[PDB]
């Protein structure tokens, strides 16, 4: 901010004067003065004598002046430059310029305090001088005058008719022009005349100047303006016709243009030109539509005919141009112009794709408040209703924002709009078709007219401010839903996936993680629906296999619960209470329920708490008073506490869901849609409480208002746990509707009876559930499930009298496995007519049949199997193979391809065999799929009967990252070779701990194995505390100064039956400073876990890309990298991962080579390994695209990747490693545009 | 803003109590209490005994309750109304209501300062009571919690997912519902529980009330909610298919819809409904186009065929509706629906017609600062120039304002856009055709490239 220092040197030459100024240093400042004309001085200040930056486009690059012959007198103080029109004085100590007329009149000067400096110019002048220039005014501004006597407006081009620049001049006889890209002129009535570069202005700055180049003009206004034009350029002459009248018009075609021109000419009203707006061009279309004449509006512009005919009538044509291109045509395809601009880098920097509109219509709001208006509205809707619109999505019954239009609809507008459709449809169909509507507002009373509420244009983000601040995201939605329920509108939904993103419609879809969690959340809300912005897609399969399978799984849970849910739909017609409610409805006196929104009730008997956090490894869940049973994992929790709930961040399979003791929950087989078939058996899952509870089962036609006059069916079910039995009452049938249900199968949890009685009769006992289901007439059976002991009771539904069942005694099942008959499981395929099938056309099968049609590529069967804990489960598959030779199928677990099964011939199609495979299951629900995956080389061609899943694993695992962390312990991904989604670090302070909840079937000694890293170089210690007992020391050796090496610490622990706590903590005497990955637990010696076979680091590319991995990359010297890692959610439609959230990609618009490689030292040298990966390729056929295995001791092994567009599996087997290590890699040689996606890469020890 | 005066008359009859209150004039105030259920009381305050206004559409017009047989004891001070579930005490001098549980626990009361009056209700209650209702949060708001313990947000339908109403209740065992078209609920942690009609809200007010009609609920939350539904109405049962999964979509035609349904069915992913956005209808066209199936997008909706084939696949169809009509079609001609609405008076009061847009286009700004970009821009303009565009009206070289998109062009954008055309045209015509252009911004130097300036959208 200081002024120039003393002149220490002055070199005059012709019309130039070069001054050297003292600044303390050996690199003195330079100030070059050049007299350009008698009344125009150029000044160039160069701090420390550095070379000047290039001049901005302000300056005419061709500017040129004749020699002036100015007199430069350096002999005294001040130095003096004179011309016939001006006198410039530069004082020497310190250097200050004074500008005068030839006659000595002082025009302006640099004050003692400072003139020119590194970021601008500062002058003083007459305080009464009138200043002009700087700025004008735009079409959205208050319009001032000409004077700029107190100005601080920036120098900018501006918008909407604005003009501006670093040009300040006065009628007192001087002007100042600064070469600059924007900046900050300043004037005031004390006489200041200043200009500052300042910080980057709103409009950006792309021309930066280290020097200060400016111009001083002397003269009257016309002389000043002429000098300005010498420096910045004169204007080339426009065509003479441009002095004529012009008619600009938007909304015009060739016929109208001709009519207008005739109108002018007939009246002798002169006119030289017409300017055509959007009408002239094919704006919106491919192949440079925004440069192409629109021949629908202007047919004769197909040739030069229009031009020539108009020229003959004396008319020139002007056309509107927008400095942008259409990047998507009217059918959402990328345009040629997009590809050309993108590949060459022609987009404006910082400007992303966005949404424009150019086709207007005129609209006006209707009044739903009037009966006659409602009648009219309905009458005109009848035809659409007849032709398939049976639900009314009533949008924008709240407020419209359109330009000057800010119009509010009144509070009753949603109610009355709904009434129009409700009254209308009910009258037209004679109460025969139930009304369904949704609106985006609610006010009391609107509910009478059959409308739900959706939460409007919410953001595609985890929470408000994650990606942008102007809309809430997913985490806010439970608060909106429960606030609606508190207003008596429990029929609520949201745009699952989000509606709004940065960039509008062209902005990103949800990440696979966000989408999957949102679907799990939405499945436990009343109005379950996906939505997105224009041309966005929300089908689950687009977001990769985890999103697809996790979404499918939770949708199966919802649909199984149709009979449970539907009773709440009836309840809303009697009391207004619906399918969801906040905890405070049931717990009005509990302060921890008062504002609680992270969990809610789904019906009366289920508490749900969806995982809504990004990368969330565990959840705190408040359980209010009672006893709660984990729906998926089976364990019980006492109420009135916040629990720590581990979740698997790697699989996304957990939906935390708790059964309230007392629960009576009717459920059924999963249908594709609600009336796909009659359901004749309804299961009733009962978790008896010591007090009586009840649930009234309900059926009606699902379709009409016949229920209003008695045409429905109900049966009250009630239960109570007594001193040494359970009593269940199935009340008598009630109402006139004949229900589809013929039998209930009661599943009474917590007791495996020795007798089941009813009406003084002991029911017939059957061997198991299957035998019971196949029996005609009543009966019972018992068994074991994820919750423990269970008694099954089959009874007739809809009897005229009540039945009281009593289950007494305790005779627990010896079963070690759950059996899943695959004919009851989920069958899928490539198309609707090529799904896996059910059959009974060969003998020897268990249950009611087996699964066939596993002989068309893509056919699959999927079993949802619960596990109490994560670990190794040897799962038995029963199958038949009468083909004469071995056949292969893939087994997928939680969307990961675990193994290719080789299923041997069993002798005939009516002879069956078993194959047992150790599967890595996670605690809670698991998705186990047997699939003919032809793109992985499977043959298919077998029949599958059932699977058997053990109730307990051979060994269990507990992820450290999902444990209860305290005392500063945290999760991280900033070292390599951890298992699961993360590890635990920061065990640094005394008290830092990770506390595991470990389950045991019986009291005894168990083996523990704790996977840990210690790269300090020396042994470190923690304490183990089991069930709060005496601490024991855990001594943890170091492999060396390397945090990417992991070891096992083995030990034993005495555990009790059920839940145990095992904590690893830095106590006072311990050193800490180790990282923890996983705790394995077994009654037997612990071996390699099925989930930990992969020897690659970040093989699935799931690591947060802020953190690096053992992957390296290569490209040719001088080529930009074509490689990255992301989710593919920015694309429309998404090009997602094979599994979970992320996948590697190779892509460039120019010819490219690119590889990634990873080298690992193998655990056992002189042994066999196997590389597997998911790969997907599209666009131009590359010259080379392959997986590579090398450095193993043999010559390179290649597997080519084939241009399809679909995910395929590539396998390189029989890698004989003798070098101690293996390099796995992927390489592409492309002429351009080829995209390769790589995911789920595994290197495993191969049998 | 004053409380009620002294009780001068108390007539009990069945479940109804009518109080006459002194106000200094010959037209005494009337306060009608009606015990609707054992846990629901209707209060109707009629200033100077004027007839009540019609109830707003909040109130279920078909609502009815069975006789309760409440005890009404007018023999002393306070007057007492009892059910098995609540005890209501109206002190005589001045008239002030206290609401209690049948067991005597005080729930809420009208303070000495004043209770009901011509423009609202004013109660005091336990200062630690948790309050709920009033409002929810929209898709443009910061999202709070369930608690409404310090609330001054208006009672309104709002926009963009909001919900609200003159309904305020507590887990401490009571609720208050006021019949009103908008208005101003107020709570604070001194224990205030109030509601004011106030001035005309933002959203307007089309139902004005001279009386103050309100309801007092007693009970646990589910009982309060059930009583709310008795007063304002229960919900008709939706079709059972509406418990299923629904795919809403904007940008869709019949072929895509068929492929989506097939994709769900092939995978055994359950789904019951597709909702169709603008795509389903001829929005923008004459002859009630905004009610009519778009057969360019959905050819089989010319008849019942689409409906029936989708129903055969277990798919129900939902369609978006906007509460407005097109008054000038794509060609700026008045539409039949305009004439019908205009002549019958069917437009929303205070809402005039407005120009609107519904067909999105995706675009992205070019960079005129680069020579190669300018060469490209000009090259693609040659054909248009040959066929008669001889003047370049270069719009929006200044700033984009489109939804979330607020992008500035730099100060040399006008100059450089102008340069692209100037250099290009001069080269192409060998300096034989003078350049003409206009732009809506100016910065020094832009004049070298033959451009004028126009003053924008004045
Ligand atoms: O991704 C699509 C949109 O989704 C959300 O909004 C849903 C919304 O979409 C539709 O309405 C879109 C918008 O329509 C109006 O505003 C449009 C523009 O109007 C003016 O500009 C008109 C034209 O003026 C010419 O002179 C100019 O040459 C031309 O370029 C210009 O477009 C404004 O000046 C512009 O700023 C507007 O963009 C409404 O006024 C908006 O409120 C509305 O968002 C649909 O019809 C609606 O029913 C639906 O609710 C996102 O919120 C949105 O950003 C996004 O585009
Ligand atoms: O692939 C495993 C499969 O093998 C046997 O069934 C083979 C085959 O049997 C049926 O088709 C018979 C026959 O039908 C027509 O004549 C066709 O033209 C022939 O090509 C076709 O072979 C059946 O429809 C097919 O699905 C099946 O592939 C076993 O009997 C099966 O149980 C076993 O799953
Ligand atoms: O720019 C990185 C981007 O590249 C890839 O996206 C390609 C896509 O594969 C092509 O088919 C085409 O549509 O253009 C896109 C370039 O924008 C990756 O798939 C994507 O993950 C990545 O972000
Ligand atoms: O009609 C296009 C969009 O308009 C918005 O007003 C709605 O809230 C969206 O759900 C809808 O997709
Ligand atoms: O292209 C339609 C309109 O766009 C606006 O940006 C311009 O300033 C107008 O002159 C033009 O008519
Ligand atoms: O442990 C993690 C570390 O591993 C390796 O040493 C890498 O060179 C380093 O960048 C990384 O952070
Ligand atoms: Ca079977
Ligand atoms: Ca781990
Ligand atoms: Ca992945
Ligand atoms: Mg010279
Ligand atoms: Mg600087
Ligand atoms: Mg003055
Ligand atoms: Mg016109
Ligand atoms: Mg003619
Ligand atoms: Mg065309
Ligand atoms: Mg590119
Ligand atoms: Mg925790
Ligand atoms: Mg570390
Ligand atoms: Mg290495
Ligand atoms: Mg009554
Ligand atoms: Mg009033
Ligand atoms: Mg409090
Ligand atoms: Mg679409
Ligand atoms: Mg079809
Ligand atoms: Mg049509
Ligand atoms: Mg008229
Ligand atoms: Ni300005
Ligand atoms: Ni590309
Ligand atoms: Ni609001």
């Amino acid at each position: 901010m200081a002024g120039l220092g003393n002149v220490t040197g002055a070199v005059a030459s012709g019309d130039s004067l070069t001054l050297t100024l003292d600044n303390g240093t050996s690199a003195s400042d330079i100030l070059e003065l050049d007299v350009l004309s008698e009344e125009l001085l150029r000044v160039d200040y160069r701090p420390s004598g550095a070379a000047p930056s290039p001049s901005t486009p302000m300056i005419d690059p061709d500017a040129s002046w004749d020699a002036v012959g100015a007199t430069i007198d350096t002999s005294g103080d001040p130095i003096v430059v004179t011309t016939p029109r001006m006198r410039i004085e530069i004082a020497r100590t310190p250097a200050r310029m004074t500008i005068k007329k030839a006659d000595g009149t002082t025009l302006l000067w640099e004050p003692a305090s400072g003139g020119v400096f590194e970021d601008g110019v500062r002058f003083q002048r007459g305080s009464t001088d009138n200043i002009y220039g700087i700025r004008s005014f735009n079409a959205q501004e208050d319009v001032g005058g000409l004077l700029r006597n107190s100005s601080d407006h920036p120098a900018h081009a501006g918008q909407q008719g604005d003009a501006g620049g670093p040009f300040m001049w006065s009628t007192a006889g001087y002007g100042v022009l600064v070469d600059s890209d924007g900046g900050y002129p300043y004037t005031d009535t004390t006489g200041k005349l200043e200009f500052y570069y300042g910080g980057t202005p709103t409009e950006g700055r792309r021309y930066t100047k280290t020097n200060v180049e400016y111009y001083i003009m002397v003269g009257e206004p016309k002389e000043i303006m002429a000098s300005y034009a010498q420096v910045t350029g004169t204007a080339p002459m426009l065509p003479k016709w441009s002095l004529g009248f012009m008619n600009f018009e938007w909304g015009i075609d060739q016929d109208e243009l001709e009519a207008h021109v005739d109108g002018y000419r007939a009246r002798n009203i002169p006119i030289d030109a017409f300017a055509l707006d959007y009408d002239w061009m094919d704006y919106g279309e491919d192949n440079y539509g925004e440069f192409r004449w629109n021949t629908d509006n202007f047919p004769d512009a197909a040739t030069t005919q229009l031009k020539e005919d108009m020229e003959a009538e004396g008319i020139r044509l002007i056309g509107i141009r927008k400095p942008r291109i259409i990047t998507r045509d009217f059918a959402n395809q990328r345009t040629q112009q997009y590809y050309d601009a993108d590949s060459n880098g022609y987009f404006y920097p910082g400007h992303n794709e966005y949404t424009d509109y150019f086709i207007p219509v005129t609209v006006r709001s209707f009044d739903p408040y009037q009966q006659a208006s409602r009648d009219w509205w309905w009458q005109h809707s009848i035809d659409a209703f007849d032709k398939g619109i049976v639900g009314w999505w009533n949008d924008e019954t709240d407020k419209v924002d359109s330009g000057s239009a800010q119009y509010w609809f009144g509070n009753f507008s949603t109610g009355f709009t709904s009434q129009a459709m409700y009254d209308g449809q009910r009258d037209y169909t004679n109460d025969g078709v139930r009304v369904w509507q949704t609106a985006r507002s609610y006010y009391p009373g609107a509910q009478r007219y059959a409308t739900t509420l959706w939460s409007g244009d919410i953001g595609t983000q985890f929470y408000k401010g994650e990606l942008f601040n102007w809309a809430p995201g997913m985490q806010e939605q439970p608060r909106i839903m429960l606030s609606s329920a508190n207003l008596g509108q429990p029929k609520w939904g949201m745009d699952t996936g989000g509606f709004n993103s940065l960039g509008g419609a062209s902005g990103p879809n949800p990440s696979p993680e966000l989408y999957t969690r949102w679907m799990q959340f939405g499945a436990f809300t009343p109005v379950f629906r996906v939505h997105g912005n224009y041309n966005q897609q929300r089908q689950p399969w687009l977001y990769g296999a985890t999103a697809e399978e996790a979404s499918k799984a939770v949708m199966h849970t919802r649909y199984s619960l149709l009979p449970y849910m539907y009773a709440y739909e009836r309840e809303a017609s009697e009391t207004g209470l619906g399918l969801i409610k906040p905890l405070l409805f049931d717990y009005p006196n509990d302060p921890q329920a008062a504002d609680y929104t992270e969990a809610w009730m789904f019906g009366d008997w289920l508490l749900v708490s969806p995982v809504l956090g990004e990368a969330q490894h565990s959840k705190q869940i408040y359980l209010p008073a009672g006893t709660w049973i984990d729906y998926h994992r089976g364990q019980t929790y006492s109420g009135g506490q916040t629990i720590h709930y581990p979740v698997n961040a790697d699989t996304w399979t957990d939906v935390p869901l708790f059964v309230k003791q007392g629960a009576i929950i009717p459920n059924q087989q999963v249908l594709d849609y609600v009336d796909q078939q009659s359901v004749t058996t309804v299961n009733v899952d009962i978790f008896p409480s010591a007090s009586e509870t009840s649930f009234t089962y309900y059926e009606d036609d699902g379709s009409s208002y016949d229920y209003e006059s008695g045409s429905s069916f109900e049966q009250r079910l009630a239960a109570q746990d007594l001193s040494s039995s359970v009593r269940v009452e199935v009340g008598a049938g009630s109402g006139s509707y004949t229900p589809d249900v013929q039998h209930y199968v009661l599943k009474i949890h917590g007791r495996a009876g020795s007798a089941v009685t009813a009406g003084g009769s002991a029911l017939t006992g059957y061997g198991d559930l299957q035998a019971l289901q196949a029996a005609s007439g009543s009966g019972w059976a018992s068994g074991r499930d994820i919750y423990g002991d269970v008694t099954y009771v089959k009874l007739p539904a809809a009897s005229g009298s009540a039945t009281v069942v009593e289950v007494s005694g305790s005779a627990p099942s010896a079963a070690t496995h759950a059996i899943y008959e695959v004919e009851d499981a989920s069958r899928s395929g490539a198309t609707p007519t090529t799904r896996a099938g059910i059959n009974t056309n060969h003998s020897g099968y268990s249950g009611s049949g087996f699964v066939d049609k596993l002989d068309v590529p893509g056919a699959a069967v999927t079993v949802y199997a619960n596990a109490p804990v994560s670990g190794d489960y040897p799962v038995e598959l029963r199958y038949a193979n009468g083909s004469g030779s071995a056949k292969t199928l893939s087994v997928y677990v939680n969307a990961a391809r675990v193994q290719q099964l080789s299923l041997a011939d069993t002798g005939a199609w009516s002879q069956w065999g078993t194959q047992t495979t150790t599967l890595p299951l996670t605690a809670g629900q698991n998705i186990i799929t047997y699939k003919y995956d032809s793109d992985a080389g499977d043959t298919g061609g077998v029949n599958l009967d059932y699977i058997r899943v053990p109730f307990a694993p051979t060994q269990a695992e507990y992820a450290a990252e999902s444990a209860k962390l305290w005392g500063g312990a945290g999760t991280s991904q900033d070292h390599w070779f951890y298992k699961g989604a993360a590890f635990v670090d920061n065990l640094t302070g005394v008290g830092a701990e990770a506390s595991f909840d470990v389950y045991a079937p019986s009291a005894g000694t168990y083996n523990l194995s704790l996977r840990y890293a210690n790269g300090t170089g020396s042994t470190k210690t923690l304490s183990a505390i089991v069930n709060g007992g005496a601490a024991s020391t855990v001594t943890l050796t170091s492999p060396g100064m390397n945090w990417n090496l992991w070891n096992e610490h083995t030990m034993t622990a005495t555990l009790t039956a059920g839940r145990n706590t095992i904590s690893f903590r830095r106590n006072s005497g311990n050193s800490g400073n180790v990282n923890l990955d996983r705790l394995a637990v077994s009654a037997s010696a612990i071996t390699t876990l099925a989930s930990e076979r992969n020897l690659l680091d970040n093989g699935d590319f799931e690591r947060d890309t802020t953190y690096n991995s053992n992957w390296t990359q290569w490209q040719p010297s001088g080529q930009p990298s074509a490689f990255g890692i992301d989710s593919g959610n920015a694309l429309h439609p998404p090009e997602g991962p094979a599994r979970r959230n992320q996948r590697a990609y190779f892509h460039s618009d120019n010819a490219y080579q690119q590889s990634i490689h990873q080298v690992v030292d193998v655990p056992v040298n002189n042994a066999t390994y196997r590389l597997e990966a998911k790969v997907r390729m599209k666009n131009t056929t590359p010259t080379t695209a392959r997986a590579e295995v090398q450095g193993h001791g043999g010559s390179p092994i290649y597997a080519n990747i084939s241009n399809d567009g679909v995910w395929k599996t590539i396998v390189i087997d029989n890698i004989n490693v003798t070098s101690g290590s293996v390099d796995v890699g992927f390489y592409v040689d492309s002429p351009g545009y080829t995209t390769l996606h790589i995911d789920e890469v595994t290197l495993t020890r191969a049998p």
